[PDB]
C-alpha cells in the first residue's frame, strides 16, 4: 500500500519530468555542455548552439529565459500533480490553488538537481550557464538568482535521489494551509499520507542517514521563506523595471502574494 | 468541413461519456414510472427510500439544499466534459477554472431543459418527478429562483434540440472568450469559433428544415447569460436574508464576485 503509493508517485515523476537528477548528474560529471559565461558565449548559444519579447538588454533576456523555464516546469508539475493519488479527485479550483502557491517551492527544490556551485544546466543540459556570469547581470535581476544557488548547494548536500524527490515535490504541492483552499481536510489528509510515505521511503533508501526526514521538513519551511522573498523581489522588478515584461501565467501567480 | 464533422463527433462522445442523464433518456421517461413529488408527504416518502446534506431546517431550505447538490454533481460532470474537449485541456489549469466558474450555470440551466416539462422536473436519475406547482408553493425567496428556469426551459425545448446538438451548444457555452480574468483570450476565442462553426455545420445536417436555428441558439446563449445574472442576484438576496441557510463551499467560490 504505502510502497505502492510511493511507486506511483515515482512513476508519475519519471513520466512527467524530462530532466531527472540522475540524467543531470551524469552530464555535470562527465559520463559535454556548451559553457555560457559571457555575452559572446550566450549569443553563440542563442545562435543554434544550445537553442520571446523583443531584445531589450542582456540582463532582461536572461530574466526572460528564467520565465520560460518556469512556464515549462509548471506544465510538467501540473501533469505530475494530476497523476498523484486523489489530487485529481479535488475540485479543479482547489487543484489550481495548490499549484499557484506550490509551483515555485517545487521549482526551487528541483533546480538543485541541475545546479552546482559553479553554474546551471540549461536547455536539456546542452548548455551550462556559470554562476559568475549570472552574478555579473544588472540589478535587480542579479538579486533573484544568487539565493537559489545558496539553497541548492546546501539542499544537494542531503544527496537525495529521484525516488526521494518524487515524494518531496508531491508533499510541497499538496499543502493544507495554502490561502483560499476549499477542502482543507482532504488536502491535509493527502499530505499526511505523502509524508508518511516519505518517511517510510527514507528509512529503506537512506538507512544510515541521521535526522533526514526532519531535515527535509525544515527544507520545506526554508522553501516557503525563499519563495516569499523571491515574490517580493519579483514585485519590485514589476515596479522598477516598467519596460520589462512578465509572462501572464507568472502574473496570475504573484498577484496576491506578500 | 471534413474536420468539423469529426470535431463534432468527438464532442458528442464526450457528452455521452460524462453526463448521467441525456435528453433522449429523459424524454423517454417523461413519455412512458417516476414517483411524483407534489407535497410534503410525498417528498418525505421520496427521501425515505422511494427515490433517494446539511442539518434539516425546513422544507423550502431542504429543496434549496437539493438544488445545490445537483449543481455540485453537474459541475463535476461539466469539468470532465470540458476536459475531453479538443484544446480545452491544453489551456493552463487556471484558465480552465475561469471558464468553468463563469460557464457552469449557463450550461446547467440549458441542460435543465432536458429533464423539465411544463408540469415539473425529473429528480434522482429520473426515479422521481417533482411538480412545478409544488416547487411554486415553496417559501420566498426560495421559490423565486425556481420559476424562471421552467419559463426558460419550456421555450428552449420548443427548439427540439437533441443530445448531439446540445453537446456542441454546451461546449460553446464553456469555451467563452469574454469571461472575467481570462488569461489566454485569443486561444479561447479561436476554440469557440471552431465550436460555433461545427455547430452551424451540424445544425444544417441534423435539422435541414429548421429555419434560423443557429442564430436562435446564439440568442439562447445571450438569454442564458441574462438568466444567470438574475439568478446570481437572487442568490445574493438569499445569502443576505437567509443567514441560517448554508451554501455549499463550491458554490461560495463560484458566486464570490
Ligand atoms: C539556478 C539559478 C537561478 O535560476 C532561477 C531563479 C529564479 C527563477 C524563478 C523565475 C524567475 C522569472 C520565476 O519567478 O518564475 C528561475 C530560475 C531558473 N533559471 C533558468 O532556468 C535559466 C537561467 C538562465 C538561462 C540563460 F541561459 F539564459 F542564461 C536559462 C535558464
Ligand atoms: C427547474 C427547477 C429549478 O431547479 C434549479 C434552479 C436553480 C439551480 C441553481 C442552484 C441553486 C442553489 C445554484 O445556484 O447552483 C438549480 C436547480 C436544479 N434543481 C434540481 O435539480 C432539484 C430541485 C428540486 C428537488 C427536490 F425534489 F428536492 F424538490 C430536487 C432537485
Ligand atoms: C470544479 C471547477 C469549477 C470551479 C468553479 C469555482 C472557481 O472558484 C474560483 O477558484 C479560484 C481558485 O482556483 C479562486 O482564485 C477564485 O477566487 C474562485 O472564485
Ligand atoms: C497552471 C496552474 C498554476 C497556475 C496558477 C495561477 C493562479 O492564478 C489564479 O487563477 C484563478 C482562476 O483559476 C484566479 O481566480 C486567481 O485570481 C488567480 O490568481
Amino acid at each position: 500500500d504505502l510502497k505502492a503509493f510511493s511507486k506511483h508517485i515515482y512513476n508519475a515523476y519519471l513520466k512527467n519530468f524530462n530532466m531527472t537528477k540522475k540524467k543531470a548528474r551524469s552530464i555535470l560529471t562527465g559520463k559535454a555542455p556548451f559553457v555560457i559565461h559571457d555575452i559572446e558565449t550566450l549569443w553563440q548559444a542563442e545562435k543554434g548552439l544550445v537553442w520571446l519579447p523583443p531584445y531589450k538588454e542582456i540582463s532582461v533576456h536572461v530574466f526572460y529565459r528564467c520565465q520560460c523555464t518556469t512556464v515549462e516546469t509548471v506544465r510538467e508539475l501540473t501533469e505530475f500533480a494530476k497523476s498523484i493519488p486523489s489530487f485529481s479527485s479535488l475540485f479543479l479550483n482547489d487543484q489550481v490553488t495548490l499549484l499557484k502557491y506550490g509551483v515555485h517551492e517545487a521549482i526551487f527544490a528541483m533546480l538543485a538537481s541541475i545546479v552546482n556551485k559553479d553554474g546551471l544546466l540549461v536547455a536539456n543540459g546542452s548548455g551550462f550557464v556559470t554562476r559568475e556570469f549570472l552574478r555579473s547581470l544588472r540589478k535587480p535581476f542579479s538579486d533573484i538568482i544568487e539565493p537559489k544557488f545558496e539553497f541548492a548547494v546546501k539542499f544537494n548536500a542531503l544527496e537525495l535521489d529521484d525516488s526521494d524527490l518524487a515524494l518531496f515535490i508531491a508533499a510541497i504541492i499538496l499543502c493544507g494551509d495554502r490561502p483560499g483552499l476549499m477542502n482543507v481536510p482532504r488536502v491535509e489528509a493527502i499530505q499526511d499520507t505523502i509524508l508518511r510515505a516519505l518517511e517510510f521511503h527514507l528509512q529503506a533508501n537512506h538507512p544510515d542517514a541521521q535526522y533526514l526526514f526532519p531535515k527535509l521538513l525544515q527544507k520545506m519551511a526554508d522553501l516557503r521563506q525563499l519563495v516569499t522573498e523571491h515574490a517580493q523581489m519579483m514585485q519590485r522588478i514589476k515596479k522598477t523595471e516598467t519596460e520589462t515584461s512578465l509572462h501572464p501565467l507568472l502574473q496570475e501567480i504573484y498577484k496576491d502574494m506578500y
